């Protein structure tokens, strides 16, 4: 009873672990909770129907800044605890999160008791737990609401509970309000009683089994428009009063996007109701809390004036990843926090295939590939981690939400897709959600229903499935699918990316590496991290002589496949959808190349965008030349498939942004040259207008961001005028969406257009047009103003506290800025941890905003200092290791292709 930990009051905690113990398993739970908004309080009860299946005599669970008043327990099968029951001693840990109540005689199996508790807070100032809330209305006036944020593990912060996502319970909430107010929470309303002295009492339907981090309630102002899908769910879109304008678009996709889920998963929607809120002080961009999902504004509302179309392609997709979530995520839960990407990894790979299948006019399909190639950047890095891996304390829960869960997650679905078909793939996840809903699953749960998906519906006679016949093909069925579960889970435990090396002879050798960025093939610890790495990758390949794809799985670390017709070139990961780069030996690459110049469209447009990746990333490797990547940009100037060319040009402005910050204006201007002389024609042949299709609309924006971030004198020109015309007719004129966050940032190059652009921030009602503005803001050039911008930021009064984050990011983008952000951040390191958790989003890009930009051998040992100044004070994340790498990554590729890029750009002057 010593080495046990302590509680407060002085006595020892029976259990120290930090997981809970399970043999007290929450069945259901009744949650009374009645918030002052004057008050900004709470006042709360709960019942909690659990099930011992082991004799106890102390109940563990999760508390968190609660005060309990009150704790009994009672039971209708064990006597003992009868009406009125007994009352229970409460022990408090706070550095495990957890409360102990200690019952005076132990507890029988098998038999069920209640667990009642009265408790009371303040509403939190942050954003987790049951916090406070407050908008702008179109007079001016200040409302607040009551919101609530619990995932991953401050469903603790507002009611006591079994905070752990497989104590799935049913859920029935009473909320008590004015009034003034309504309540939301996760179901139907059934009822509303009038209460004594004027306030009502709100009693919602009981829930069905959930995780805890799905509950959700609400008190507030809003206003809300109805439809109804063709399975019959009543969906609402809310906000407040003044925005239930932009709150159109919204209701039409979520019924389409609703509509293509239920058919695609072949399982309804359990609830009666659906509902999206948008929630004006919010941290996560949404959540997905069932029947009530909660966004940011931005994520939301969409208004035509302000609302560009890419915005619209934005608002859409966060829609159809929290709709994905009801099903994968709430429908079927991961067993623990180390298998999150169960949740989100498979939620944002449903963002693809349903905006694409029921908004192909967005053309997201286009720019999927772009999740994958986010995430490589980070997967060749050694402080890369597996998709499925440990995680126990809160803080390094939050960090398991990033590229690996989601991005890798998702790119990994799509290659096992291409491998399967739609028709396997789809029948798969169907077995998988119709076997695991209302319960959790792990990792190896999935990839058996996924390998053991069957083709089509079960022929029972004679099938190669249920029912029933015995056959040749039965061996290869069942043998194939045990092929593919093997194959995936080397993906999901070894961190890294594969590089397939293919050197064509007289007739195709194949090496495979663990991709690596910074180490170079000769370097001492080249060898060391090439260990024990080793995938079953699916490939692909197409030649010059035919289309047809062949398909070869890989096993070994070496192979060779025989060319029968020996064309001229051969391509491998056919449109890019397999998760691993490809590099040629020896005149196959420049084979490539040349293509590439003479018809570049014999390669189907997604080859296009993989190469130029794939060139790229190889002299980031140094297994090739800067020379070459920069060869291949020539072809360019003919190519149509919009996203090839901007994948390109995203390279080349890369380059004078990183020139630009370090000063060098030699290669800064001759960037700046050839990006304006080579491109002139596609950039001229731009519009100042919204009138085109997506891919043009969304080329239009770019383009013109890119000719005006270039001072390229014609576009700064017509900005500052259509800025002028806006300025001087008080708003009465428009700016057309597309150039409206270029026309802004153009006018804020001066204090009369910043200062009426800030002045003009404070009274808009489109988050986006803020969002656009904020950004012009901080593209002052004056470091006297991009300091009020933050600490407007820090203060939180007239630049939300929600925007801080991207807003230190952005400022830190440009030259004038780098440095302010980063003297900012360390000077006030202390101070931002009281506003953001340490293993918040907000801080990791805090973070990497102000140093995963440095290049230079100077400014890394200052960033490895403070690293070091904070792991000194207790706080240690992942992160800090992966910005070192990258920054390393920064400055070998300077130290070894800064002079080829150099003289490469004079030698383009000559011709
Ligand atoms: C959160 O707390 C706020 C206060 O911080 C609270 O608002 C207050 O509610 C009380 C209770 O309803 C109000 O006090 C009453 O006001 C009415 C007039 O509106 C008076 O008539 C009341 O006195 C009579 O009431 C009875 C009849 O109903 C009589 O039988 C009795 O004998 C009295 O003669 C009493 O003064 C108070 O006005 C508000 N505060 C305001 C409006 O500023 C709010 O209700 C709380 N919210 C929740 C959800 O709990
Ligand atoms: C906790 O959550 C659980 C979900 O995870 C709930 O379990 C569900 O409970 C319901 C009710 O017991 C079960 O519903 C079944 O539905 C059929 C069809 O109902 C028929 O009768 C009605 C009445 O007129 C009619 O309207 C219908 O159309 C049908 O004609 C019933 O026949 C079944 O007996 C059964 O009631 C669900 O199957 C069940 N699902 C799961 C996964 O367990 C549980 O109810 C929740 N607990 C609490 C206390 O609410
Ligand atoms: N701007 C972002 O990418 C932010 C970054 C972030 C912030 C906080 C946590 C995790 C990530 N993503 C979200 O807020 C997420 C994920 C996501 C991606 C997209 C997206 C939509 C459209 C187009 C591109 C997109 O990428 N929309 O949402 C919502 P979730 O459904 O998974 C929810 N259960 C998150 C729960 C959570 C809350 C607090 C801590 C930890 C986790
Ligand atoms: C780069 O290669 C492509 C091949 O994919 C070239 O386009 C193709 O050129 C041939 C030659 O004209 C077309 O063949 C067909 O000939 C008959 C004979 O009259 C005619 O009736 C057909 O309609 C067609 O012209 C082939 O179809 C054509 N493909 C397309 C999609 O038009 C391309 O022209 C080459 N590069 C350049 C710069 O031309
Ligand atoms: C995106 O949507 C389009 C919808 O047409 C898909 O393309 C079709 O896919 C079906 C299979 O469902 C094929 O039989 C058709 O021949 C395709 N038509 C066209 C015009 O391409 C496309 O595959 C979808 N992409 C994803 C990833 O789901
Ligand atoms: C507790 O559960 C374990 C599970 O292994 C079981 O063996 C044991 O009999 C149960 N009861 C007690 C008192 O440990
Ligand atoms: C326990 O709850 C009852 C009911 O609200 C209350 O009267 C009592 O003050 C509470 N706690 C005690 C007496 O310690
Ligand atoms: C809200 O909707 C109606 C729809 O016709 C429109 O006429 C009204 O002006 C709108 N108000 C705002 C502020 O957009
Ligand atoms: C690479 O990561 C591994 C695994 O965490 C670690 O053992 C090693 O120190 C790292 N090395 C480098 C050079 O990053
Ligand atoms: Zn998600």
């Amino acid at each position: 009873p010593g080495a046990f930990p302590v509680a407060t009051n002085g006595e020892r905690f029976p259990w120290q672990e930090l997981r809970l113990p399970s043999v007290v398993i929450p069945l259901h739970y009744d949650l009374f909770v009645h918030p002052n908004l004057t008050s900004l309080d709470f006042v709360a009860s709960e019942k909690i129907e659990v099930l011992v299946s082991n004799a106890t005599q102390f109940i563990i669970l999760h508390s968190k800044d609660l005060e309990i008043t009150n704790a009994t327990l009672q039971s209708e099968e064990d006597s003992r605890y009868m009406k009125p029951g007994k009352e229970l001693k409460v022990l408090s840990y706070p550095a495990h999160e957890q409360i102990a109540l200690l019952v005076p005689e132990k507890l029988t199996p098998h038999l069920k008791y209640y667990v009642a508790m009265d408790f009371q807070a303040k509403l939190g100032d942050g954003f987790e737990g049951f916090y406070k809330s407050t908008y702008r209305t179109l007079g001016g006036e200040t409302r607040i609401l009551a919101v609530t944020d619990f995932e991953p593990t401050q469903a603790r912060m507002a009611f006591p509970c079994f905070d752990e996502p497989l104590f799935k319970a049913n859920f029935s909430i009473k909320i008590r309000r004015e009034s003034r107010h309504i309540a939301l929470s996760n179901m139907p309303k059934v009822k509303t009683i009038e209460l004594e002295g004027g306030l009502l009492e709100d009693h919602f339907e009981t829930t069905v089994k959930m995780s805890t981090y799905l509950v959700a309630y609400i008190v507030c102002d809003f206003h809300s428009l109805s439809g109804f899908t063709s399975s019959g769910v009543k969906v609402s879109i809310y906000a407040s009063p003044d925005k239930r304008n932009q709150t159109h678009y919204a209701l039409q996709a979520s019924l389409k996007l609703l509509d293509f889920y239920e058919k695609y998963f072949d399982i309804y929607y359990p609830l009666s109701k659906l509902d999206l809120i948008a929630i004006p002080d919010f941290a996560p961009g949404a959540m997905e809390n069932w029947g009530l999902i909660t966004y940011r504004e931005t994520s939301l509302l969409f208004d035509p004036k302000t609302s560009s179309a890419s915005d619209k392609l934005w608002v859409t997709r966060v829609i159809a990843h929290e709709l994905a979530h009801q099903w994968f995520g709430n429908l079927v839960t991961m067993e623990w926090w180390n298998d999150i990407w169960l949740n989100e990894g498979f939620a944002k790979y449903m963002e693809l295939i349903a905006v694409n299948a029921t908004y192909p006019e967005l053309q997201f399909d286009d720019y999927f590939l772009n999740v994958c190639f986010e995430v490589i950047t980070k997967d060749s890095l050694n402080s890369s981690r597996p998709i499925s891996k440990p995680a126990e304390t809160p803080t390094q829960i939050q960090e398991m939400f990033d590229e690996v869960s989601y991005n890798k997650g998702a790119c990994i679905l799509n290659m096992l897709k291409d491998f399967l078909g739609e028709e396997k793939f789809q029948k798969g996840i169907i077995q998988y959600l119709k076997k695991f809903s209302y319960r959790n699953a792990k990792n190896d749960d999935l990839w058996s229903s996924l390998s053991n998906s069957c083709l089509e519906s079960d022929f029972t006679s004679g099938g190669v499935c249920h029912s029933d016949k015995m056959t040749s093909n039965m061996l290869a069925f069942l043998g194939e699918n045990a092929e593919v579960k093997e194959m995936m889970t080397t993906w999901t435990l070894q961190k890294g990316i594969p590089l397939l090396v293919v050197k064509q002879d007289g007739c195709l050798r194949l090496q495979q590496e663990r991709f690596l960025q910074g180490v170079f093939q000769e370097d001492p610890e080249w060898r060391a991290l090439q260990e024990r790495y080793l995938w079953h990758i699916p490939l692909t390949y197409s030649t010059s002589s035919s289309n047809v794809i062949h398909r070869h799985i890989l096993k070994s670390k070496t192979d060779t496949l025989d060319l029968p017709e020996k064309t001229s070139w051969v391509k491998f990961n056919v449109d890019s959808n397999g998760y691993y780069i490809v590099h040629y030996e020896g005149h196959g690459w420049d084979q490539l190349i040349t293509q590439l110049n003479q018809n570049h469209t014999l390669l189907r447009p997604k080859d296009r965008v993989g190469l130029i990746h794939d060139v790229f990333q190889l002299v980031g490797a140094g297994r090739l030349t800067l020379d070459k990547a920069l060869d291949m940009t020539y072809y360019l100037q003919h190519e149509t498939s919009s996203p090839a060319l901007l994948e390109g040009l995203s390279y080349l402005e890369s380059f004078y942004h990183m020139m630009d910050r370090r000063n060098i204006s030699d290669i800064s201007e001759n960037l700046k040259r050839y990006l304006l002389q080579y491109f002139k024609p596609v950039i001229d042949r731009q519009s100042w207008s919204d009138k085109g299709s997506v891919w043009d609309r969304m080329l239009r924006s770019a383009l013109l961001k890119l000719a005006c971030d270039l001072n390229h004198a014609p576009c700064i020109q017509k900005a500052a005028e259509l800025f002028s015309q806006w300025m001087e007719s008080s708003g009465k004129l428009n700016i057309p969406t597309d150039v409206l966050k270029i026309v802004y940032s153009v006018g804020a190059q001066t204090t009369a257009g910043w200062n009426y652009l800030l002045e003009q921030y404070e009274l808009s009602m489109s988050s986006a047009e803020q969002n656009k503005i904020l950004y012009a803001l901080s593209t002052s050039k004056h470091q006297e103003k991009l300091l009020k911008l933050i600490e407007l930021g820090m203060e939180g009064k007239v630049i939300k506290t929600q925007n801080l984050a991207a807003l230190l990011h952005a400022i830190a983008r440009r030259p004038k800025g780098q440095q302010l952000a980063w003297d900012f951040v360390r000077e006030n390191w202390t101070h931002l941890l009281k506003k953001f958790d340490l293993g918040s989003y907000d801080i990791r890009m805090i973070i990497s905003g102000t140093t995963a930009h440095f290049s230079s051998k100077d400014k890394l040992q200052e960033v490895k200092l403070f690293f070091e100044s904070l792991e000194a004070q207790g706080s240690h994340l992942d992160i800090f290791q992966t910005v070192l790498e990258t920054i390393t990554k920064n400055i070998k590729w300077l130290e070894k292709n800064l002079p080829t890029l150099r003289t490469w750009l004079m030698v383009n002057t000559r011709h």
